[PDB]
């Protein structure tokens, strides 16, 4: 059920999303900008292992379209994106190191929800 605080909490989520996409974090956010193109990258098992792909452009579309009804729904998708990275790749992969840094940006600012 919708709460009067949901619009304002979703604005905080939108601010986080804008930050994740910003130049400040681009050195480690870039693998998460667009859907994984598994065929182009030679990752021919990606869709056998990752049943629910997610990326920041999809989060952005869902925000713009008012798909997310509350902050928890938004956070679940961002976390799904990171989890997919932790599931698919070995833990010493550079993309995992980038995911951990971007997730730290996300989690610390999400925790500051007004
Ligand atoms: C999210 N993303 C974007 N590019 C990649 C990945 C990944 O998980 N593994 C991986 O190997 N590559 C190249």
């Amino acid at each position: 059920g919708s709460h009067m605080q949901d619009p304002e909490q979703l604005k905080h989520c939108n601010g986080i999303l804008k930050e994740l996409l910003s130049k400040k974090h681009a050195a480690y956010a870039w693998p998460f900008y667009k859907p994984v193109d598994a065929s182009a990258l030679g990752l021919h098992d990606y869709h056998d292992i990752i049943k629910h792909p997610m990326d920041l452009s999809t989060v952005k579309r869902k925000m713009e379209n008012r798909d997310y009804r509350d902050a928890q729904e938004f956070a679940a998708d961002v976390r799904l994106m990171f989890s997919n990275c932790y599931e698919y790749n070995p833990p010493d992969h550079d993309v995992v190191a980038m995911a951990r840094k971007l997730q730290d940006v996300f989690e610390f600012r999400y925790a500051k929800m007004p």
